């Protein structure tokens, strides 16, 4: 049985639903940890020797940890599992990571995987395209009405401002700007000034934070706007299992639910 290593919980959880236990299905960085400095451990090692096949975000996420990938199994390919999504930058030029919070990357995502899980196990190729748009179809009918229920916001709101900028996908995905404190957890006065007189300037409303950072700066900008506290996102890792967001399908129903619920 072959092994295929995800770099993070969000790729990891993708993987399994089109494989369904055709092959193992391990993660480097698991449910509650962070990609930047996360520190690969011994254990972490012999995933990496036992995996045929190992699954990479790309756009820098595992910037920190690729030096890991080294002295690899005879024949084991690192994908990237982002290839053909147009990078976001984090200025006006380094990019930006968050792909996956997007309606139409999820179903890149998912073709990426399933074309390289094809080319590892050919001769269940029948079953990764069958599994793949399975799967394809259950993100769209649990997140595409919340898409469409988005689009109706009037043009003035369209704003999604965040502590992180996590959501520079989902904005460019449903047309809507982004405005937020910090490109990447790991955080700068001149961002915090610039969001907040953005939102003035714009009557923004909500400002979120997100499950894996603090919610005090959020906070502080709300105040100092005028604007509200939108709550907690979970949009850098899976939540633990009973948690809110133990997949990447709950993931991006909770959070695209949350905001809809903000923004009307
Ligand atoms: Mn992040």
């Amino acid at each position: 049985k072959k092994v295929v290593l995800s770099s993070f919980s969000i790729i990891g959880d993708i993987t399994q639903n089109i494989a369904k236990d055709l092959v193992t299905v391990t993660t480097l960085v698991e449910a509650g940890n962070d990609s930047h400095s996360y520190q690969v451990t011994s254990a972490d090692a012999i995933k990496i020797q036992n995996a045929d096949l190992i699954l990479c975000n790309g756009l820098h996420l595992e910037e920190t940890y690729m030096k890991y990938f080294t002295n690899l199994k005879k024949g084991t390919k690192i994908i990237t599992v982002t290839d053909g999504i147009n990078p976001i930058g984090v200025s006006e030029s380094e990019p930006n990571p968050h792909a996956w919070m997007s309606l139409t990357n999820a179903m890149i995502y998912i073709e990426n995987i399933r074309k390289a899980l094809t080319a590892l196990d050919p001769s269940n190729a029948k079953k990764y395209e069958l599994n793949a748009r399975e799967y394809s179809e259950k993100i769209r009918n649990s997140i595409l009405p919340l898409k469409t229920r988005i689009e109706k916001v009037d043009p003035e709101k369209r704003w999604f401002v965040t502590s992180e900028g996590c959501l520079v996908y989902l904005a460019e995905d449903f047309g809507f700007k982004s405005l937020y404190l910090w490109p990447i957890n790991s955080r700068s006065p001149s961002m915090m000034r610039h969001a907040i007189n953005q939102m003035r300037s714009h009557k923004i409303k909500f400002i979120f934070s997100e499950s894996t950072n603090s919610d005090q700066p959020a906070k502080q900008v709300a105040y100092e706007t005028n604007a509200s506290y939108g709550g907690v996102l979970y949009v850098d890792s899976l939540s633990k299992p009973d948690g809110p967001a133990p997949t990447y399908l709950d993931l991006l129903r909770f959070s695209l639910t949350k905001i809809v619920d903000t923004l009307f």
